[PDB]
């Protein structure tokens, strides 16, 4: 895994979204979900990043500069996306999601590890065929930390 501040910098560093995608709060839904399937079906590409709460500005060159704007409700975006990834897919898939602040804006790091052999065949239970084979990896990351951060009431 990886911070949203470092992912935002990495989006600016890379020429194209190699294994790290950038997404706005309005992109929330199947537009996020088909991109998750595109990392889940990949053999040996464990550690694909989707960064939610990012905006981008186009220069006169036709250049894409990635800036922080954050989520309208940080927690609720992480709650809904867990529901999406459990209910839309044939099996309950957990994307490891963490809230990270960049310049006073709250963003969501969606860490997608590789699915197992059995779960894979991650097929959609609705009309929507996932297109692709593989995208060549530019920058690499495997800096994975765990924490059992449990809230109770």
């Amino acid at each position: 895994m990886r911070s949203a501040t470092d992912l935002l910098d990495e989006l600016n560093a890379v020429d194209e979204s190699a294994r790290i995608e950038a997404k706005r709060a309005s992109d929330m839904g199947k537009s996020v979900m088909e991109t998750v399937i595109a990392f889940a079906n990949e053999p040996g590409l464990d550690g694909g990043y989707l960064l939610l709460g990012v905006d981008w500005a186009i220069n006169d060159k036709g250049d894409t500069v990635y800036r922080p704007v954050g989520l309208p409700d940080p927690d609720k975006v992480q709650r809904d996306l867990a529901s999406q990834c459990a209910s839309m897919l044939n099996v309950a898939l957990r994307p490891e999601m963490q809230l990270e602040q960049v310049g006073g804006k709250t963003l969501l790091v969606v860490y997608v590890p590789e699915a197992d052999v059995t779960h894979k065949p991650i097929y959609k239970k609705a009309t929507g065929l996932p297109g692709g084979a593989y995208r060549r990896i530019g920058s690499s990351d495997q800096r994975c930390v765990l924490e059992h951060h449990h809230h109770h009431h």
